[PDB]
């Protein structure tokens, strides 16, 4: 299967994932003085005021914390987006260094995590169906640096002790995403794909500039999470985050100037 380490990495994933050498591919680099500035951009709008929670998952690879699309709660609109996008799940991809860890790098900089909020575009009926359309999907990605700590993901911190490794899952209602996003909504966007199999190229991807500060110790859990399932030979669940891609012919559109 799939995977992070030597034999079924990021190297590896175009044999069973031809479209991992695609045209639209992610994650990229941003190269901030590349980037233009678009003022076509309408405003980006953040809905997660009824965003319902249901459970977190360890799948294998890194965590995912689900919530109930079956209505429009939480959802993502404006920006470079057309239409409702619905939020499906969150999750993360870090390090096992501060130095590394996140998928999307700033004019090379690689940040010590990155999140990223899933949504799917509600005129294709469900995430099935979206991920197959060009503009099935929106995500969010959020940069995050080791310094203080963020009061708001120290919920999702104190849980992963109880989905330690592969398969184990854990009821997770009323978390509220709102307390992960940082102040500023500035923002880089760009046509791209899944960054894991099966590497889909239906991603609208919207980038957050301003990263949000996690405490060594909130980072350092996430590091203590298994790759491996129960009663299995451990391996650390660290560094699954996919390089930067070829950005090919694209353009990263700026929010701000
Ligand atoms: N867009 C998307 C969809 C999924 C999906 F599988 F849920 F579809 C995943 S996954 N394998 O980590 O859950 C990851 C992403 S990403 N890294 O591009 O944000
Ligand atoms: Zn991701």
């Amino acid at each position: 299967h799939w995977g992070y380490g030597k034999h079924n990495g990021p190297e590896h994933w175009h044999k069973d994932f031809p479209i991992a050498k695609g045209e639209r591919q992610s994650p990229v680099d941003i190269d901030t003085h590349t980037a233009k500035y678009d003022p076509s951009l309408k405003p980006l709008s953040v809905s997660y005021d009824q965003a319902t929670s249901l459970r977190i998952l360890n799948n294998g690879h890194a965590f995912n914390v689900e919530f109930d699309d079956s209505q429009d709660k939480a959802v993502l609109k404006g920006g470079p987006l057309d239409g409702t996008y619905r939020l499906i799940q969150f999750h993360f991809h870090w390090g096992s260094l501060d130095g590394q860890g996140s998928e999307h790098t700033v004019d090379k900089k690689k940040y010590a995590a990155e999140l990223h909020l899933v949504h799917w575009n509600t005129k294709y009926g469900d995430f099935g169906k979206a991920v197959q359309q060009p503009d099935g999907l929106a995500v969010l990605g959020i940069f995050l640096k080791v310094g203080s700590a963020k009061p708001g993901l120290q919920k999702v911190v104190d849980v992963l002790d109880s989905i330690k490794t592969k398969g184990k899952s854990a009821d997770f209602t009323n978390f509220d995403p709102r307390g992960l996003l940082p102040e500023s909504l500035d923002y880089w966007t760009y046509p791209g794909s899944l960054t894991t199999p099966p590497l889909l190229e239906c991603v609208t991807w919207i980038v957050l500039k301003e990263p949000i500060s996690v405490s060594s110790e909130q980072v350092l859990k996430f590091r203590k999470l298994n790759f491996n399932g129960e009663g299995e030979p451990e391996e650390l669940m660290v560094d699954n985050w996919r390089p930067a891609q070829p950005l090919k012919n694209r353009q990263i559109k700026a929010s701000f100037k």
